[PDB]
């Protein structure tokens, strides 16, 4: 009934009704004009002919290793290239933010309420005749059927990029500081009001929780020693709320501060490592500043760990999953002469696309043993049993599964994969093709183009009937992967903008924060600028086992 | 004890301790180097001997009415000029913010906790030997003595720029959406979590309060009719809490939603005007959008009012108090090709300097009656008796007091002025001269240079003993005014940057927001772009009396 229900405005033009049956498109700053912002201005015509496809670019980034070897060692070209990826991605994100589940137009309520996930595309209106607006049937296909036909795993498909379990659990640990859906309110509500990398999954979302996790000497976090090893403190000792089955032994009720982290020993492995790391930095910082009190040591160490995280995320984690020969660089200075907003709001679609459960293996192989999901969940005695050094060595060696390419969601998390479909619809997401347009991709013309094969394509066609009505979540996991890659085109071209905006958006990247005094001087500053996944493990894990995100 | 107590680092360098008795200066990006960042880089040398003093620039702006008469008419020149005032002012403020009452170093708590006012200069550390750090006596001069000698009004001093009571009350009403001290918590803490121009003073800080004030029809705010005139609804009807003395007879307990606006009829006057204006705009939107529901009517009207507010503050309000012949311009597009952060945090010092109580008369003259403070306070009946038309006519006609120049604080609010001195010390403000360097002004070398006269200068010199220990607040009210001006140099050079960043940093000024469709189409947009103090009054006040911020 709403005249904007068909999504008539193209190229990021905004649609507004102008009567019960009529509409208008606002083409301001789009580079186009016309009734629907489809006829381009002269300069636009030119930018367009010059613009290479995401697929062409990706080819160039994953070939010619010899040329990249050179570029990488010419600091000024490396900086030039990295500047361009940074800015070209980030300009895809609305900032300040617009739209959320309840608002398909820009209200002060949508801007000011930090309780919502923001939304890259506005929700389909409540009165549209079909779930996707105007197209398709009255009803999307039964979600159980989609799940079973194209998502559930038959045989385990390994990631051809060699992503290991260190990678999979880092992703889960790092992302769960900003994906924290508030189930009391609905999907599309978050409990992580920091809307980014604030390390609340280490220090607690609220001051109350932080103070419970704190030792209040030397800036340190509370902990216990079992065997000769440092672990998070207990729930009984700190009185912080955690989520645990009621039968779990007092000693194994680890507290840590993201309340959900005790349900997977892999999460708790990183919780322990980061806890250890905070306290290691306190020691260095105390050594450097005998004058300092507890508050300042805690607060400075926290700023340093924020930097270390972003460093690692860009130069090891994103580096790995990109498959690029170009060496990505964490360097806030790249943006000091650019237009850039040091702020971030996490999008609901970013939560959605980050559901990478295909990464999970059939069993968890902690060198020697092989645990089933049932055995693994809410079970920290495994961590105690094997210790951190083992775990690192084991997780470094076990391949994770491929994410795109279809049929690789472990049955053990089927209920989760289904909820993603259901909550997507509940939140009234626009189609896959609407999202491809939003991010400057060409809409798919058939399911067979989406998957690159024929079997899954046909199953999808019988269910959806029209490609322009295919949904975002199912499509990301079923999409044709890049040649020997973990992800398809859509995952990368939507993921990258959200990701890099969240990373560089941080206040510690702003000119006023990005200087040595912010981090306790030159010493604290180097901890950030030399941080890596290897040194994180090396410094904090008993032996000094080798790791990477790659299974070698 | 703190080695940084002397504030050694100059030119915006940051001090850090490096041991119990030593310190280091971080000169990064200051344009200076050396132990205290006082030795300028070459390009910095050129900039300095090419930079006109604030007084030179002020002179140029307040003279040559002939030339400015030409420039105001070259859209091209007006723009580039306004662009330069916006950018150079704003670069003076840290954004993202740094420091608050409790943190004289960066910290994530200082960044993330919106309950604090930010701070342009960090507090003086608790353990410093003297209140100003290292200079002056172990104690600051008795605040009663400072108050009585150089602050209290003997004879009324009228503003030479001709400010009237429309100006004074506009000031109070507008600033009180972002200055809302949380007294429960302390000075340094605010209840305006929106940190800017969000119109919470019309709509409420929380969603619970907003809903209580809302009609839920046609997007409107609840109101009552008394005689044939529209007034805010009552406390008993809306259940929204207000602050009123118990003797107030319900029925005059107007709601309005900044809970403090009952205690001055001049505040209730504007509250009434903006409430009428909101419902007026709903009528206009409804006419353009027969198909819109209540929610979008409400939200769109709110965005439009925000726009009107910003427009009026810049082109009528700031315009008047500036005394410039150059015609200021509200135009977000001026910043689209510039680096600029669309975010704000209101500074404690901004609150401090806006304590413009000298504006207030000894009696409030509403055509025919001369009301005293005791009679004016929390007394809406005066508003009901005279009406909005009378009130605008009277307020437009009565002059305000001069602010700088000393000895013009109304005796009626002497307790308030004393609290300002006392709270500044409580919040550990740095000295006047520290704040002057921070905003690129020369430190004053004697009290006599500060005041421009002799008698107060000598009074101050006996109290403070040393000019480098003079306090900021008392100084602003005692400072030598610009020629026939309302304020002295310090007020303007501090206030302008806080004010302009506060205005332009609003999300509706950002590229994605600044477009016709945000405000419901070209007619909604035009309300923003044509708004003025005169038009605000003409549309909503019975007859349509002439108004101005200037006495005629
Ligand atoms: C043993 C490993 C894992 C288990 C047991 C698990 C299970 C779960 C469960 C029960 C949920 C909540 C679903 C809901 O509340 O609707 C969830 C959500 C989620 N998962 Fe996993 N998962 C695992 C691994 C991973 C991995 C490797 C990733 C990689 C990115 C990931 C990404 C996410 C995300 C982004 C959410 C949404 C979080 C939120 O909105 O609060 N998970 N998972
Ligand atoms: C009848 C008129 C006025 C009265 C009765 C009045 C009285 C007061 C009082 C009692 C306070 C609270 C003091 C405290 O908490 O220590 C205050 C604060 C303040 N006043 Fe006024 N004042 C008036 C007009 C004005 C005007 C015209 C301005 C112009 C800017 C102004 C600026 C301020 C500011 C910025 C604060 C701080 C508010 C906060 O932090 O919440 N006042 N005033
Ligand atoms: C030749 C490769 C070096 C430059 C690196 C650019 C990497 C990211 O470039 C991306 O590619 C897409 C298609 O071109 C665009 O849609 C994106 O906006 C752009 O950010
Ligand atoms: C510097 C040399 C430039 C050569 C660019 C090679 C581009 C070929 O790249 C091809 O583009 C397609 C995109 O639609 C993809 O489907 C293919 O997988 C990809 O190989
Ligand atoms: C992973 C186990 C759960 C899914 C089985 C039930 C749904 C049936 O799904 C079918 O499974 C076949 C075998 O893979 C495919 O050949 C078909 O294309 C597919 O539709
Ligand atoms: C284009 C020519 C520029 C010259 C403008 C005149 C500058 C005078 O500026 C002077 O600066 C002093 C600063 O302390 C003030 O005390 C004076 O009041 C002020 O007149
Ligand atoms: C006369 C030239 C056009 C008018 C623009 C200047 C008005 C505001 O510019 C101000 O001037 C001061 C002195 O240089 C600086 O200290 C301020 O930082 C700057 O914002
Ligand atoms: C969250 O999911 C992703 C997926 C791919 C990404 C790729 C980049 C880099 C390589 C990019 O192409 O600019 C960054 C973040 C990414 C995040
Ligand atoms: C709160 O106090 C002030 C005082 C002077 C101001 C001057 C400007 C303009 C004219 C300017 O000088 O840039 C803006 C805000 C201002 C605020
Ligand atoms: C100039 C132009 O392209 N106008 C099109 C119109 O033909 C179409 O009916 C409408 C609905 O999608 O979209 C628009
Ligand atoms: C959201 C948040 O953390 N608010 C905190 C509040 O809890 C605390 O009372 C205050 C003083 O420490 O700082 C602020
Ligand atoms: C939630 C929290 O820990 N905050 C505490 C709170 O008890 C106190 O009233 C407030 C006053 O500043 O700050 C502190
Ligand atoms: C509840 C559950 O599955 N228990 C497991 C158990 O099977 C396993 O022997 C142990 C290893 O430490 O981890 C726990
Ligand atoms: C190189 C230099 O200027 N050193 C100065 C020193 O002379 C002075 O005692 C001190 C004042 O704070 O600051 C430092
Ligand atoms: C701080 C704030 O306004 N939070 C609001 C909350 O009250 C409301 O429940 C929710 C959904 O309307 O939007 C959010
Ligand atoms: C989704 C959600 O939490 N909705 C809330 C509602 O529970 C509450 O009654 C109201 C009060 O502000 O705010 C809104
Ligand atoms: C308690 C008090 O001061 N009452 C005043 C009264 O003096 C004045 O006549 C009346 C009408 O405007 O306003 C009220
Ligand atoms: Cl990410
Ligand atoms: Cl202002």
């Amino acid at each position: 009934a709403n005249p904007c229900c068909s999504n008539p405005c193209q190229n990021r033009g905004e649609c507004m009704s102008t009567g019960f049956d009529q509409y208008k498109c606002d083409c301001t700053r789009t580079g186009f004009y016309g009734e629907n912002c489809t006829t381009p201005e002269f300069l636009t015509r030119i930018k367009l002919l010059l613009k290479p496809t995401p697929n062409t670019v990706h080819y160039i980034l994953t070939h010619f290793k010899g040329v990249w070897n050179i570029v990488n060692n010419i600091p000024f070209l490396r900086s030039l290239i990295m500047k361009y990826v940074l800015t070209s991605r980030s300009y895809l994100i609305d900032s300040p933010p617009t739209y959320n589940v309840h608002y398909g137009y820009k209200s002060w309520e949508a801007f000011s309420n930090l309780s919502y996930y923001t939304r890259a595309l506005p929700p389909v209106a409540d009165d549209c005749p079909t779930p996707m607006g105007v197209k398709g049937n009255k009803e999307l296909p039964d979600s159980k059927e989609v799940l079973e036909k194209v998502l559930l795993r038959r045989e385990f498909i390994p990631d051809p990029q060699g992503s290991n379990m260190m990678f999979a659990f880092f992703a889960q640990h790092f992302t769960h500081q900003f994906f924290k859906t508030d189930h009391k309110r609905g999907p599309g509500f978050t409990r992580g009001l920091g809307h980014g990398v604030d390390l609340n999954h280490i220090y607690g979302e609220t001051l109350d929780r932080q103070h419970k996790l704190r030792l209040f000497k030397d800036g340190k976090l509370k902990y216990q020693v079992i065997g000769g090893e440092v672990y998070p403190p207990t729930v009984k000792d700190t009185q912080v709320e955690m989520i645990y089955p009621p039968h779990i032994p007092e000693n194994l009720q680890f507290a840590v501060g993201q309340e959900v982290f005790g349900l997977v020993p892999g999460l708790m492995m990183y919780a322990t490592i980061w806890l250890r790391e905070h306290n290691r930095v306190c020691d260095i910082l105390k050594q450097e500043h005998p004058e300092w009190g507890d508050e300042q040591l805690f607060q400075t160490s926290r700023l340093i760990l924020i930097g270390e995280t972003i460093k690692i995320v860009i130069e090891d984690y994103v580096q790995h999953l990109s498959g690029y020969h170009f060496k990505l660089k964490f360097d806030p200075e790249l943006l000091f002469n650019q237009q850039f907003q040091y702020q971030n709001r996490i999008a609901s679609e970013f939560n959605t696309l980050y559901h990478w459960h295909p990464l999970l293996p059939d069993t968890f192989n902690i060198e020697d043993q092989e645990y089933s999901f049932k055995q693994f969940l809410y079970n920290n005695s495994i961590l105690l049993e094997h210790g951190l050094t083992q775990f690192v060595e084991s997780f470094t060696r076990q391949i994770a599964g491929r994410v795109a390419g279809g049929r690789n969601v472990p049955i053990a998390v089927q209920a989760v994969a289904k909820a993603s479909i259901d909550q997507s619809r509940e939140m009234k997401y626009q189609s896959l093709n609407e999202y491809r347009k939003r991010f400057s991709l060409k809409p798919y013309t058939s399911f067979e183009e989406l998957t690159g094969e024929k079997e899954m394509a046909a199953e999808l066609k019988a269910l959806y009937s029209d490609i322009d009505v295919m949904e975002l979540y199912p499509a990301l996991l079923v999409e044709k992967p890049r040649p020997d890659a973990i992800f398809g085109e859509t995952m990368v071209e939507l993921g990258a903008p959200f990701s890099l905006k969240g990373l560089m958006g941080n206040p510690i990247c702003s000119p006023q924060y990005w200087k040595p005094s912010t981090f306790g001087g030159e010493v604290g500053f180097k901890i950030i600028n030399t941080a890596s996944i290897q040194s994180l493990i090396c410094n904090n894990v008993k032996g000094c086992p080798f790791t990477s995100f790659n299974v070698q």
